[PDB]
């Protein structure tokens, strides 16, 4: 575990991360996908074998010794809000078990269905809670990586409200 389990954001490419171990916004099929999906197949292809896994799940498969945690989000496109809540839920609990289950004292992880999955909403607030509500019993260090200034910044104001 971590000394002083915490949460931080940044806004760089995860791909790019500093932690022991990267959560993929994967799809079902182990496609090399979109957005963090595809810059997670071009950093890590050999987690692609046999990644495919349904959606509300994740699934880990080692590149070298680096785990890549493929964490399948609803598409807000198919599901309904209802529906696809539920489903964005349990793929943040399947994560929290991955990160315990592999002993890592940290971890990089998306925003789970905010892009291409989002259904054209902002689901900042959604996905974000969803995350806390899984990681908080974790005692990794969590580091969420995203893409825009404002994001960056409405991010780490939810972090630093919980202290
Ligand atoms: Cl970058
Ligand atoms: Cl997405
Ligand atoms: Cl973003």
């Amino acid at each position: 575990g971590a000394m002083a389990p915490s949460y931080r954001v940044k806004r760089m490419d995860i791909a790019k991360n500093d932690e022991e171990c990267v959560v993929n916004a994967a799809n079902p099929r182990g496609l090399p996908g979109d957005g963090v999906c595809k810059a997670v197949y071009k950093k890590w292809p050999e987690s692609f074998k046999n990644s495919a896994t349904p959606v509300g799940t994740a699934k880990t498969v080692m590149c070298g010794t680096y785990p890549v945690i493929h964490a399948v989000g609803p598409n807000f496109s198919n599901y309904t809000e209802s529906e696809g809540d539920r489903e964005l839920a349990a793929a943040y609990r399947e994560v929290a078990k991955e990160v315990t289950r592999l002993g890592v004292n940290s971890v990089a992880i998306p925003l789970l269905s905010t892009g291409v999955y989002s259904g054209g909403k902002d689901r900042l607030t959604q996905s974000l809670n969803h995350l806390f509500t899984a990681m908080d019993s974790t005692d990794a260090d969590v580091v969420i990586y995203c893409r825009d200034k404002e994001w960056e910044k409405k991010i780490s104001e939810a972090i630093q409200m919980r202290t």
